[PDB]
Formats: structure tokens, C-alpha cells, sequence
DNA sequence: CGGGTACTCAG
DNA sequence: CGGGTACTCAG
């Protein structure tokens, strides 16, 4: 049982894990008003060391791998665009727009906020953001965009994907689950799991094809959600502090969550639906990544750092042996 | 028709004039986070150069000046204290703790505001404020404290003083206008100025006792108020910015006040009580003072300064040839 | 996307 | 004294 927290960055967000190339990746932001750009780190799985750093013109922060084209493709932001990367090299194969729109008082270009990659069909899902959000669906060929489901709601930021019922789902503020029909992509429902008149905010959502469950964290509640992904019937509610990241492992049937304010990851018991174990992890717990194996989880966490009294030091990943 | 703008030091507050001196003092708690203590200028009356700086332990805020004694006194607010200088030297003559309570989550000392000398007993009336306010009644003899007029009110930070009609007036927070008798110190009275259901601050009142007059400045209202000394009836609603300092001036039966977010000095006609003349005095003016004559006005000037962001530039000590 | 941190000789 | 500034990969 060991657990290794190493400093890998300033700006810690998602990563991605390939079996192929034994690695992970880290996307980092970098310094706030130092850095331009930013850095994905490629890190061996068993030191953390940093075999390789790939610079970048743009900030990446979400992250997703396609183990297919052993490509990554990484959301930046705050350039409202998306990054393809390949995992085999670390060369950056290039950028797609996705809201070359400018900023003004009237109008908030979306931002990516998720991804996800169908493999099988090589596409790329990304959950745009804002005051009504999309789903920007992007190709991973040419790098260039199919089409943008409309309407999926407030701050739509959560994305899920069963490649192979053809079904991509997407959480959202408000209070809605939504599927879609990968093969129109259409959205063929949404419910609002809850109805407590109370506020909530499903920021992420991981699956359990294989028991058609959905793991779905909540930022505004002390409660996991556990989602029946035919009929969005509540299967569970987990009491665990307010959710952030939350990552399915079919190998341990069991679920990990972040708990950014709390500076925790809960062990959930997908077969129980009981935290039975709690990682203690300061400060701000971000994402989370899986060894293709399931025995071993990643956890990126950022230091204290408000964005007028930004941190001097790194963010550090942690290395858990599950 | 001048006006000269002068550079003086940083952290501006009051002066004081003398005219057996032919000088003018100006009151500065200097750099907030750089500086302990502060400074108090004497300054030429017609260059505004700095003729002579006194360092002081405690940073100086308010102040007066006993023309009789010829003895300046500052109140140091952030210290819950009272300086006197002699004027003629510069010399600290000593100074006197008002409230040596120490700060924590149930307390909050009182600290000095205003304050008025009666030349004729040598008694400084000093403004204690708080949630509930008091009125400090010092000996300028021994600089010991006399007695507390308790009950002033909340943030009752005006203070006035008839010396030959042994009466000391006092504005709050309340919307109050305080009538105190000297022989005796005990409240004659108290009255709601106004009664239109509006938050009102009456920050300074300054007095014609000539008419038995008192203009009152309001920090929430957009109208400087004339009262009756004798029945507290308006005589007057004067439109004008919010207002923060005012000085009646017996010479030319007008009032200045200062419009501190205005950057502006307003100039009341005290016989049609109209606004007859605006001094445009950015950023933020803060105090006034007068040639014994009443021929010159003189204005402190603050530069915009957050105290998270200060301000690299120091004060302006403004001198207006009315 | 639309309203809570610390300030204060400010009101 | 007791509630409004700018933040935002935050919720």
C-alpha cells in the first residue's frame, strides 16, 4: 500500500493513460500571468518523473486519449479551441477553433470544458460551456468539425460516452442528464434526476456500461448520484463531500471522486454504493486517470491559489496504489 | 483669481491655521503600509512649502488648534489617541491614550474623529466613535481626561463647538443632531433631522453662530442641510453631492464642502443658500481650512489609493484665493 | 453564465 | 459598526 505525490507543474488539470506507450500525460495551464501557453507532461507511470515535455501555444486544461490513433486531444479553454496531439511522438498535429467569436459585454464565446473519444469511429465529443452550451462533434481525422449539438442547457460540462450502445451523455446546471444518440447525433432524452427544489450542479459524469449505471458528482450537494443510464431512475446517493471529478473502475467495481474544497478522494463500492475509503489529498483534488489494469490511480492536485494571489509552487500529481 | 495645487506628503487628512504664527499644519498618517507613525507639516500660507515636519509616534488624522494656548491637537485614530503639539516649536507636548481596549472579535475601541478646542477653558472636545459613540472631554492642561458624554450615538463622528453660548454639538449615523450643554457636559437634546425613511449620515457641522446656524453635511444624501442651533428646524436643504467636510466662513457668509467621490469643493452662498461656485478638486478632497481672514480657503487633496493598492503619489494641499 | 471574498478615516 | 468590489477551470 503506497501512495507517491511528486510535483510535475504549475496549472495541473486532466490526464490520460495508454497501456501502449506506458505513460501518462498531464495537460497544465502553466503560470497565470507568467506564461503564455502552456505544457503537457508526459510522465512515467511508475516514478512520475517527467520523460517528456510538449510546449504549446495554447493552454490545454481537459484531456482524453484515443487508444485507437494513440492520439491525445486536449480542450483549451480559454482559446475556445481543441488540441491534437500524438501520444506516440508528443508532436502537435493541430488546433480546430471551436468559438473564434470575441469577447465582449454581450457575448461569451463557449469554452470547452470535457472530452471524450469514440474510438471506434475516431471522433472527438467536447462539451462546450456557457449560458447555453453545446457539444462540439469534431473529427479526429482532419481535425475539423462535424456539427454542434444544440441546446443542451446551463453550463452543460459533463460528458460520458458508450461507444458502443452509440449513446454520449452530458450532465448539466440544470440539474439535468441528457442522452444522445451517437449515430444522429440527437438528443433522444433529458430528466432532471432530482427534484428537491433544491440547487444542483452535475459537473461530471463516468460510466458502468456494463450495468448501464452513471457515476454523477454534484457541486452543490454532499451527495453522489448513481444513475440508471436506460430510465435516469436514482439508483444511490452517496453522502460524500460536494463532488468534482468522478472516474468508474470496472476492474474493482468500485468509483473515485474528487472533492476539491474537502482536499479528499472517496473510495465508492459500486457494489454496496458505500465510501469505504477516503484519500486524504490537499489541497484542491482535480482530475483523476486509471492504469489500463485499474490497480493504480492518479489523482492531479492543485495548490491553494486564488487568481490574484497565485501559487508559487507546482502542482503535484499523486500516485495511488489501489 | 488663483488656485495652486501643491504636493505635500502622502495620507492627507486636516489642518489647522494660526495667525499669530502665519501657518498653516496639515495632518498626514503618511504611507499605510510602508510608514509607522505619521507626519504633521507646517506649511507657508502662500507657497505651501514645507517649512517644517514633525515626526510623530502615533499617524495623525484629525486636528484643531487653540489659538489662546497656541497648541495644536491631532487625534490619531488608529490608535485611540490625542496629540498636542505647540505650535511655536513643533514640539509633541505629549499624548493621551482614549481607549486602550485591544482589538479582537467582541471589541472594537473607539477611536477619534473630530475635534474642537474652546479657547476660552482650554478644554478639546474629541468625537469617540463606534457602534455606540462618546464624546471625549479633555483637559488641554494636563492632557488627562476630564469625563466621557456617553450616549452620542452610533458613528457620531461630527463635532462643533459654540464656545461663548457653551455649546457643543455633535452629528451622527442616526440622522441625529446632538445639542450639548459645556457648563455641565450632559445632552440637552437630540433630533431626527429629516424623516423621509432614507438612511442619512450626518458626517460634519460646522457652525455660524452669528445666526445661530449649523451646516450639516450628508454622506448618503445629496443635499447639505442648514440648521437652526436653537429648535433643529431645516433652514435650508442645499442640492449638491453627497458631502463629506464643511466650513462656514463668517467673512463671506458662504460654506465650502467637500464631495469626496464628486472630486469637487462646493461653495455655499449662505444668504440665498445656493451653490454659487464648484472648485473641481480631484481625486478625493478631504478636509478644509481657512486664513483667519477668510480670504484663502485650503483644501487637502487625496489621490485615489485602495488599500490593497495604494497610492505611489502623495497628497495635494489645494490653496484657493477666494 | 451572475452574485460572495476583505476593506475602514469609508460612511 | 455590518454588507458591496472583481474572480472564472469555479460551480
Amino acid at each position: 500500500e503506497e501512495m507517491l505525490r511528486k510535483a510535475v507543474g504549475k496549472g495541473a488539470y486532466e490526464m490520460a493513460y495508454s497501456q501502449q506507450e506506458n505513460a501518462l500525460w498531464l495537460a497544465t495551464s502553466q503560470s497565470r500571468k507568467l506564461d503564455k501557453g502552456g505544457v503537457v507532461y508526459r510522465l512515467d507511470p511508475v516514478t512520475l518523473e517527467v520523460t517528456q515535455a510538449i510546449h504549446n501555444d495554447l493552454k490545454p486544461f481537459g484531456a482524453t486519449i484515443n487508444n485507437t490513433t494513440q492520439t491525445l486531444w486536449f480542450g483549451n479553454t480559454v482559446n475556445s479551441a481543441v488540441t491534437a496531439i500524438d501520444a506516440k511522438t508528443g508532436e502537435v498535429k493541430g488546433r480546430l477553433v471551436l468559438d473564434d467569436r470575441k469577447r465582449t459585454e454581450e457575448v461569451r464565446p463557449l469554452q470547452p470544458r470535457e472530452l471524450v473519444a469514440d474510438d471506434a469511429t475516431n471522433t472527438v465529443y467536447i462539451s462546450g460551456i456557457g449560458k447555453e452550451s453545446v457539444i462540439w462533434v469534431v473529427d479526429g481525422g482532419n481535425i475539423k468539425l462535424k456539427t454542434a449539438i444544440q441546446n443542451t442547457g446551463k453550463m452543460s460540462t459533463g460528458l460520458a460516452l458508450d461507444s458502443e450502445g452509440k449513446r454520449l451523455y452530458t450532465t448539466n446546471a440544470d440539474g439535468e442528464l441528457i442522452t444522445i444518440d451517437t449515430a444522429d447525433n440527437k438528443i433522444l432524452s433529458r430528466k432532471k434526476l432530482l427534484d428537491d427544489g433544491k440547487e444542483h450542479f452535475f459537473i461530471n459524469i463516468s460510466l458502468d456500461t456494463a450495468r448501464q449505471r452513471a457515476f454523477i458528482t454534484d457541486s452543490k450537494a454532499a451527495e453522489v448520484l448513481v444513475v440508471d443510464t436506460r430510465n435516469g431512475n436514482i439508483l444511490a446517493k452517496v453522502a460524500a463531500p460536494e463532488s468534482l471529478a468522478v472516474l468508474f473502475n470496472p476492474a474493482r467495481n468500485e468509483a473515485y471522486v474528487t472533492h476539491r474544497q474537502a482536499g479528499k478522494v472517496s473510495v465508492i463500492d459500486a457494489k454496496s454504493y458505500k465510501v469505504v475509503k477516503t484519500f486524504d489529498t490537499p489541497t484542491h483534488p482535480n482530475s483523476l486517470a486509471l492504469s489500463a489494469d485499474g490497480k493504480t490511480l492518479y489523482v492531479s492536485v492543485k495548490q491553494k491559489s486564488t487568481k490574484q494571489q497565485e501559487a508559487t509552487q507546482p502542482d503535484d500529481v499523486i500516485r495511488i496504489a489501489l
